[PDB]
């Protein structure tokens, strides 16, 4: 329902899981007016096309404040049309404005990521790619989960979805049962949320990121697909990301409790939202 000839290229925004996202002016009157939007397209196999159409449907089915807004599609090679958010990714915003973002603000974002995820759960959706690079900023007070490219629907009958053909993955955000048995759940999204909260309290220092930090603990000399093996074994032996500099005990406990080897012990997003809110209301 969006006409290709009316989408005017302004600039690239970045590359996602498969395809890429552009900033365009939608100008169907062909005057000067018309909103700016974000346009996703594939760089395109059949397997990817199937997934992209699933992604569109997932995004269409979501209405939440903490989820990026679907606007429409563009047929002629599919295009997904979304709201454009001018502050960009949380990782970029945080790096740009690090000096005016205090711990309270960080827990406000944390709280909003929890709400959006709690909402994902009610629809039995598994995000699988929770990371600050995937969170967008709407304004200094509101963030939105974007990129639903790897998101899966739980079948009506099972509490986990096994992912056939695991391509090159965000391995440092993955729960152990995801790395071993390709098993994805509300519990694995909770683990990843734990890494997101870790990212926030490091303020995305380069050397403090989850990849830099696990490679430290494995050894920079280790290589290839050995990396994944050493990571699985490290996690089995209760090796964990360190407490970020300036991160209080109470906050670290949320992270370590999210990073439980036992799937059933990991807290719920309902618990995480409430717990975060109180620590926030404790300052
Ligand atoms: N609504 C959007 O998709 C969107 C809106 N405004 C934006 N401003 C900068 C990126 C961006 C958007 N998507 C970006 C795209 C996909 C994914 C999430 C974003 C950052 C990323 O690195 C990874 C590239």
């Amino acid at each position: 329902q969006f006409e290709e000839r009316h989408l005017k290229f302004l600039q690239q925004l970045g590359k996602g899981n498969f395809g890429s996202v552009e900033m365009c002016r939608y100008d169907p009157l062909q005057d000067n007016t018309g909103e700016v939007v974000a346009v996703k397209k594939l760089q395109s196999t059949e397997e990817h096309l199937r997934d992209f159409e699933r992604e569109i449907e997932i995004l269409k089915s979501l209405q939440h404040d903490n989820i990026v807004k679907y606007k429409g599609v563009c047929y002629s090679n599919l295009k997904l049309i979304m709201e454009y958010l001018p502050y960009g990714s949380l990782r970029d915003y945080l790096q740009a404005h690090a000096e005016r973002i205090d711990h309270i603000k960080l827990l406000q974002y944390t709280s909003q990521i929890c709400k959006g995820m709690e909402y994902l759960g009610t629809k039995r959706y598994i995000h699988r790619d929770l990371a600050t690079r995937n969170i967008l900023v709407e304004n200094e007070n509101r963030v939105k989960i974007g990129d639903f490219g790897l998101t899966k629907v739980l079948p009506q009958d099972k509490e986990y979805y096994k992912v056939k053909e695991p391509g090159e993955s965000p391995i440092f955000w993955y729960a152990p049962e995801s790395l071993t048995e390709s098993k994805f759940s509300v519990a694995s999204d909770v683990w990843s949320f734990g890494v997101v909260l870790y990212e926030l309290f490091t303020y995305i220092e380069k050397s403090k990121s989850p990849p830099a930090e696990f490679m430290r603990m494995i050894g920079n000399d280790k290589q290839g697909q050995m990396i994944v093996f050493h990571l699985i074994e490290l996690l089995k032996n209760n090796g964990r990301l360190p407490r970020p500099d300036g991160c209080p005990d109470e906050i670290y406990m949320i992270m370590t409790e999210c990073w439980n080897n036992n799937v059933n012990q990991r807290p719920s997003f309902r618990d995480l939202a409430l717990r975060v809110d109180q620590i926030r209301d404790n300052m």
